[PDB]
Order: structure tokens, then C-alpha cells, then sequence
């Protein structure tokens, strides 16, 4: 049984990663002091692999993201950032002030730099899979580079500010592409390398017959090479043209979905190619039953096993987590473990090994058992909305902000180691800044989720188990392990005090149910919706106890909505199911008491049906950047009666946006929409910026405000 593996993380069990690239930006090490800290890291990753498995890869180590890394190979540097000079260009492009967009990667958590294809043509720039093959080569260590897949490449790139994701877009690309893969290989190849991992994850999203009549002539004009091609995340709709692709090997992911078992139970599996199978979770961190785990290799006849997805999605090392509940450590496995868990079902597989490790009924009943009615508030919006307009007495085109303010040093110090201060101050100067709707500023809260999983039952936080999101920034996912509940209030010290001291509304300010779920991991052999649920009932738990605090306006922050979204449409009605009634839980609060949903992605355009089902009186959104056009999605939607929350300010960037530059996006949503649905915000909340900029922006919006009135 030969034992792959892929995806170990890069950071180090310190955090090594990061330290190095901060202190190369910071300048306080040279470049090859900074070479030097990426080879140790190099090193150990291998050394990793090396005690598990049978196939070493080597091209993992990216110094920001391994996309960028795949752009910068075949010569796609945009203009703007001229000749490539190395690490000060590579970083140039990652997080200059003209950086590469970053976006999600799939439907994980991870972020990855965009290609911008100016130019058709493109040729080997840099051949960095030869550099590393050669440089453990020289150690005498034989690895198979890593690379992302010339499909995929191009689905993740853009050309002329859109997605290159039609068959018609995306073919004269390929064959300029291919021919640098080609020269690539063939480096490899005449160096000695045995083997190439290519990744191709976006087989696994919506494509048509014309996307795999584009795949079968790009890997015949591979087929001379040693390539192993992967997928994950999904199965591959078209198994049929997959498994017909002339490579020698194919690995598939048998977790994250059913359909490529039920596929290759159904149609068969060719036999002049290998199966690797994808069966130990890269994303999830459960200890697996491996006798169970057997039995499906044998199933699906594989010759090789691997990680199902990348294992950076997953924390270094369990090792020295020794203050988690009682019981769970036992159950968990972190990367290092996962690859201790494919050697030893290797080992298993191969008969050497013959011992196995084995692996609140009150609130799981309640879930089981919600009456109909709980998914739908007493009244409707239309009645809602009269008793909550006369509660609240606000002028049109009332103001407000989103939750949180900047984090003074103070601040930030205080809670590393006062509050009511922070609070009365913030609240001193919205007052006198002349705000319509307030907040308490979040100064008590490290990150919306964070913040609330260290407060709900069922949920576990770790020491150092930090994962990757982008460039340098990690962050610890919270586990749920079990049900969730919440034992005691969460934030009514913080709201009540906030409102005490103003007779303006002041919200209440909760993350919702599937954001939560987004960032954290959770159990498998639970259905996701009843997670979800018992999440949203928490919530609604401290929803109650708001408004039963005399807390008017209470806000639920949803940025994940979309996100947590399969990457199949087909499967995105029965995710929307749950992720609506979740948030319809969370959100069942009484008709006097005025909900805002806050929901800061990019667009809505393919789920406003979804956002129509939803319990909120006010949306808030994001509508600086698209300069109000994000609006299309609300004023195409014959029957919306519901406010919104118009994002005037990019609250990413430093400047201060003129009266000017707030107005042209309003007007742009007074194009259609009734005025009486207006509200005014920043795109977003205001942790990451100084006061310096806040302060004049927030007056801004409330002199646009006056002005547009
Ligand atoms: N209430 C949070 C939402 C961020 S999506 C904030 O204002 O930072
Ligand atoms: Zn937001």
C-alpha cells in the first residue's frame, strides 16, 4: 500500500513561519538569514513526511501563497509591478499597496492571491519546482513536486477584471500555458524526478462537457510525464471524462462528499490506471476508525492512500494541547497526527500491525423536537416594521455603524493582560459626532467568533492550535465538540451599561450560527443543520435576555452566509435550508425588537431568494467598493420591502472619503428603492483603522446624511 500525503502546514510549531516573514518586512533579518529560516522549515516538513509516508513532496514551502507562487512560474506579473526582482516583487504583489486580489481558496478558509492575465502569452519565468526537487535532491531525498494544475490555474485567475471560467474564455490559454507546464516537466524529468503532484481541486466545480473536451487535450499533451492528479473539496461531477484522462495515476476525495464512491461503484474504476484514495480528512481534526477506514479502501480497491484535502487546513500538532475538556484530546489529531494515522493504516493495510486504537440529551431533544413555528417570528415584517419605526422614532436616512472601533495600544495591550471607559467614551463621542444608532465598540472581543466559542458549552478552544488564513496571519479555530448551549449571558454586561448611558438605541451585537460553523471545526457523524441549530438557540438565548434587558435593536453578523456554501450549486438549496432556519432561530426575537442582519460579501446576486426567507428588518451591506452596484441584486427583486444598510465607506483603506464620494453611492440606491429603506454605514466594522480616520469619516456620513434629508 503506497502512502501519500499532501498539504502538511508550512507555519512550524512555533509559529516559525510567521515570525520570519514579519521579521524579514520588519527588516531586522537579511534575505538569507530569511532563506535560511524557510530551509529549516523545509526541513522539518520533510522530515515529517519522511517517518509517515512513502511520497515526499517537495514546491510546498510558498513564501505567501503557492498561487501567486504557480503565476510568478509562467510569467503572469502584471505591468505595474515591472521586471520581476525576486522576494522584493513577491511581496510586492502579495501585500503591497498594489497587491494581487485575495480571495477565498474553494470553500475553505483559506485565502489565495489572484492572477491578472494581461498578456496571452506565457513562459517560464522561474522554475521553482526544479529549485526545491534539486535542493532536497542534494540531500539525497527524492520528492515529487507539488504544483497546482494548469485548469485549475486559469479557473482561479482573472482576465480583463472577470473570472476566465467559460470553455470559450479559457482555450487559447491552455495551450500557451501547457507548453511551460511542459518545459517544466521535462526539467524534472531529465533531472531524475520520479513523480509530480498536480492539483486540480477545480475539477470538482460546475463544469460542462466543453470544460473536459479542454482537460483531455491539456493532459494528452502531459501524458509523457510522470503525473499524479488530485482533486478535492467535492467530487467530480464527470467521472466518466476524469477517469478517462490519460494520466497513470488519479487520486480522488472520498470524504467531503458521496458521489465518487457511489461514481466509481457505478461505473467502475479503469484499470490501466492506480487509484489513490482520499479517505483521512485534511479538514476536519477527529481521530478516524481505521479498521472503518480499511474496509472502505478495500472497497473501493485502492492501491494507495493519501489525506482526502490539503492538511493545512488543520492545526501542526496536537502534542502539547493539555488544557482541553476532559475526554477530548483522546478523540482529536492534528496534521502531524494525520499522517501518523496514514501510516499506521498503511501499516495495518500490510499486515504488520494488528492493534487498533478504539475512537446534553435536554438540548439535543429541543432541537429534535422544535415545533414548526419556531422558524418564523410572531408577526410579520410589514406589522414589525410600524411598531418598530414608532418605538424608534429615527429621521430617514438614519445613521449608524457596524460594531466595533479601533483598538488604541491601550486597548489592545489591556486585553493581551476598563472597558466601561472605553465604552462611555466611545459612546461620548458618537452622541457628540451625531450618530442615529450606536454601538459599544467590541473592545472586549479579540474576533467575532473567538469571543463566543470560549463562552458556549460544547465548544473548546486550544493553546497553539493555529492554522494558516493568509500570507503571515494565523488564527485557532474553536472545536465543537459537543452540543452547544449557553450556560450563562454572554454580553449583557457590555449592551446594558452601553445603553445606560444614552437615551439613543444602542445595539446588541451577536455572530451568527453559521459563521460560527464556518471558522470552527465540528463534528462529522452529527448532521450539520442540527449543529447549526443548537448554535442558533444559544444565540437566541442571549437574544432574549436583550431585549428583556430594554435593548431595542439587536444585530446578528452573518459575513460567512455565502461562504459556507457547497461548491456545487446543486447542493446549495438544501445548505440554504438549514443556513436560513439556523439564522431564522437565532433571529426569533420579538416583533418590537429590530433585527440586523449584517452580511459584508461581495455580491447577492444568486441568492436574494435565499436572503428574502431570512427573519432581519435592516440588512446591512458592504456597497463602497462596487460604488452602490451591489444594489442590483435588491432592486431586481420584485417584492423587497425590507431595509437596508448602505455601506459609503471602505473601511480597508485609511482614507477618508469625501461627502462627494459617500454620495454617489446612495444615490446610486435611491435608483429605484424607496428612501424610507435607507440606512447609512461603513462598509464594515472598524477594528483594523485609527481613530485618526474614523472620526472625520463617521462626521462625514452624518453631514451626508443631513444632506441627502
Ligand atoms: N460586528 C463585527 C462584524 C464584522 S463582519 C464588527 O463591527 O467588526
Ligand atoms: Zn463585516
Amino acid at each position: 500500500t503506497k502512502a501519500y500525503a499532501f498539504g502538511f502546514p508550512k507555519i512550524g510549531e512555533k509559529r516559525e513561519f510567521k515570525k520570519a516573514l514579519e521579521d524579514f518586512w520588519k527588516g531586522k533579518i537579511t534575505e538569507e538569514q530569511f532563506e535560511e529560516e524557510m530551509n529549516k522549515l523545509r526541513m522539518y516538513m520533510v522530515e515529517n513526511y519522511r517517518k509517515n509516508v512513502d511520497v515526499i513532496p517537495s514546491n510546498e514551502l510558498s513564501y505567501y501563497d503557492f498561487v501567486l507562487d504557480t503565476a510568478v512560474m509562467v510569467g503572469a506579473v502584471p505591468e505595474r509591478f515591472g521586471e520581476y526582482r525576486g522576494l522584493s516583487t513577491y511581496f510586492d504583489m502579495a501585500r503591497g499597496g498594489k497587491a494581487l486580489e485575495m480571495t477565498k481558496f474553494f470553500n475553505t478558509n483559506y485565502h489565495y492571491l489572484v492572477p491578472e492575465i494581461e498578456t496571452e502569452e506565457f513562459y517560464l519565468l522561474e522554475n521553482k519546482p526544479l529549485e526545491d526537487y534539486l535542493f532536497f535532491k542534494s540531500k539525497g531525498i527524492e520528492t515529487a513536486p507539488w504544483v497546482i494544475g494548469p485548469f485549475t490555474f486559469l479557473y482561479l485567475s482573472k482576465r480583463n477584471g472577470e473570472w476566465i471560467r467559460r470553455p470559450n474564455q479559457m482555450e487559447k490559454l491552455l495551450e500557451s500555458l501547457v507548453s511551460v507546464y511542459k518545459e517544466v516537466f521535462e526539467k524534472l524529468v531529465e533531472n531524475g524526478c520520479k513523480e509530480i503532484l498536480v492539483n486540480e481541486p477545480a475539477f470538482v466545480c460546475d463544469l460542462e462537457k466543453a470544460h473536459w473536451d479542454l482537460i483531455l487535450n491539456v493532459y494528452r499533451e502531459l501524458s509523457e510525464f510522470p503525473l499524479t492528479v488530485f482533486t478535492y473539496y467535492d467530487s467530480v461531477s464527470d467521472y466518466e471524462a476524469c477517469v478517462s484522462l490519460p494520466v497513470k495515476r488519479l487520486h480522488f476525495d472520498f470524504v467531503s462528499n458521496e458521489e465518487n464512491l457511489k461514481n466509481l461503484e457505478k461505473h467502475g474504476f479503469p484499470e490501466d490506471k492506480k487509484l489513490v484514495a482520499g479517505v483521512i480528512n485534511g479538514r476536519q481534526p477527529w481521530k478516524v476508525d481505521l479498521r472503518k477506514v480499511a474496509s472502505l479502501v478495500e472497497k473501493l480497491g485502492a492501491s494507495a492512500i493519501s489525506n482526502s484535502c490539503p492538511l493545512f487546513h488543520l492545526p501542526v500538532t496536537l502534542e502539547l494541547e493539555n488544557n482541553l475538556p476532559g475526554g477530548l484530546k483522546e478523540k482529536l489529531a492534528f496534521a502531524k497526527e494525520k499522517l501518523e494515522e496514514l501510516k499506521m493504516l498503511k501499516d495495518f493495510l500490510e499486515g504488520k500491525t494488528f492493534d487498533l486504537p478504539n475512537v446534553d440529551l435536554q438540548a439535543v431533544e429541543r432541537v429534535r423536537n422544535l415545533p414548526e413555528d419556531s422558524f418564523r417570528r410572531e408577526k410579520e415584517y410589514t406589522e414589525r416594521d410600524r411598531i418598530q419605526r414608532e418605538r424608534l422614532n429615527l429621521p430617514l436616512f438614519p445613521t449608524t455603524t457596524i460594531g466595533s472601533f479601533p483598538q488604541t495600544p491601550e486597548v489592545r495591550k489591556m486585553r493581551s493582560k476598563f472597558i466601561k471607559e472605553q465604552i462611555k467614551k466611545a459612546i461620548e463621542l458618537q452622541e457628540e459626532i451625531g450618530l442615529d444608532v450606536l454601538v459599544h465598540g467590541e473592545f472586549e472581543r479579540t474576533d467575532m467568533v473567538e469571543f463566543f466559542a470560549e463562552k458556549l458549552n460544547g465548544i473548546a478552544t486550544t493553546q497553539n492550535g493555529w492554522v494558516l488564513s493568509y500570507g503571515s496571519r494565523c488564527y485557532r479555530p474553536p472545536i465543537i465538540y459537543g452540543t452547544v448551549t449557553r450556560p450563562e449571558p454572554m454580553t449583557l454586561k457590555e449592551i446594558t451599561y452601553a445603553q445606560s448611558l444614552t437615551e439613543k438605541p444602542v445595539k446588541g451585537m451577536l455572530t451568527g450560527p453559521v459563521t460560527i460553523m464556518s471558522w470552527s471545526y465540528y463534528r462529522e457523524d452529527i448532521p450539520e443543520r442540527e449543529i447549526a441549530y443548537q448554535i442558533a438557540l444559544a444565540i437566541n438565548e442571549e437574544v432574549k435576555d436583550l431585549e428583556e434587558a430594554g435593548i431595542k435593536i439587536v444585530q446578528i453578523d452573518e459575513p460567512a452566509f455565502r461562504e459556507k456554501a457547497p461548491i456545487k450549486k446543486s447542493k446549495w438549496p438544501e445548505y440554504f435550508e438549514w443556513a436560513i432556519n439556523a439564522f431564522n432561530l437565532a433571529a426569533n426575537a420579538r416583533p418590537e425588537t429590530q433585527i440586523h442582519a449584517h452580511m459584508c460579501y461581495s455580491d447577492f446576486n444568486e441568492i436574494i431568494e435565499y436572503i428574502h426567507q431570512l427573519e432581519f428588518d435592516v440588512i446591512s451591506i458592504e456597497a463602497s467598493r462596487s460604488k452602490g452596484e451591489i444594489i442590483s441584486a435588491f432592486e431586481n427583486f420584485k417584492g423587497w420591502i425590507k431595509q437596508i444598510g448602505v455601506g459609503v465607506w471602505d473601511i480597508h483603506s485609511p482614507a477618508v472619503p469625501s461627502i462627494n464620494e459617500m454620495r454617489e453611492i446612495v444615490e446610486r440606491v435611491l435608483r429605484v428603492l424607496p428612501k424610507e429603506l435607507i440606512w447609512i454605514n461603513p462598509d464594515c466594522g472598524l477594528k483594523t483603522r485609527n481613530w485618526d480616520e474614523v472620526i472625520p469619516s463617521l462626521r462625514n456620513m452624518v453631514a451626508l446624511a443631513k444632506e441627502m434629508r
